[PDB]
RNA sequence: GUGAAUACGUUCCCGGGCCUUGUACACACCGCCCGUCACGCCAUGGGAGCGGGCUCUACCCGAAGUCGCCGGGAGCCUACGGGC
């Protein structure tokens, strides 16, 4: 009874964790499965992560790409059993959750507010490479 | 066979001839010619609008690119002053 919502996770063995992590305000690719027809391609989605829906297993994110001058959003499951591989590219400051205003102020204007926001590059930086001879030994 | 009147004269009506005049007339005034209207054909301006071409002013976004900067709390060759 008083595991009402251990249940729904008891239910979640379809977990993954393979998953980096991330945050709104960056970019990052996917690759993923698609019915292509006559069979299944791993089609690389690169672009800017824009909201994220959070609630443990079926926790969303939405990500955005213009492609041949269209503005597109491209809405993806975390747990999505879908994503071979999934890797970041850069990481930008927030200041806001989401941001809606991409949407309509799409241009060089985000290639300012977005900013690197190198702190975490050197997070990514430091386990990324100098971890690795906390392997080879 | 007998056997008259008057023309003063050309102002005026008619015909013809000649001179001059005019013409747009010339199978020659039964001529020539004008404009509306009616008919058909032809382009054409105006004209509620329709379709294109070209040019200009202003503003927004902006690929590749040279040039000025940072090249730094990383990538990399290090030729460790530096260069990509
Ligand atoms: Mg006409």
């Amino acid at each position: 009874m008083n595991r009402g919502a251990l249940i729904k996770l008891v239910e979640s063995r379809y977990v993954r964790t393979d998953l980096p992590e991330f945050r709104p305000g960056d970019t990052v690719r996917v690759s993923y499965k698609v019915k292509e027809g006559n069979r299944t391609r791993i089609q690389d989605f690169e672009g800017i992560v824009i909201r994220i829906r959070r609630n443990g297993f079926n926790t969303t994110f939405t990500v955005r790409k213009v492609s041949y001058g269209v503005g597109v959003e491209r809405i993806f499951p975390l747990h999505s059993p879908l994503i071979q591989k999934i890797d970041i590219v850069q990481r930008g400051r927030a200041r806001r959750a989401k941001l809606y205003f991409i949407r309509n102020l799409s241009d060089r204007e985000i290639r300012r507010k977005l900013r690197a926001d190198r702190k975490r590059i050197d997070k990514d930086r430091a386990a990324e490479r100098a971890a690795k001879e906390e392997v080879q030994k």
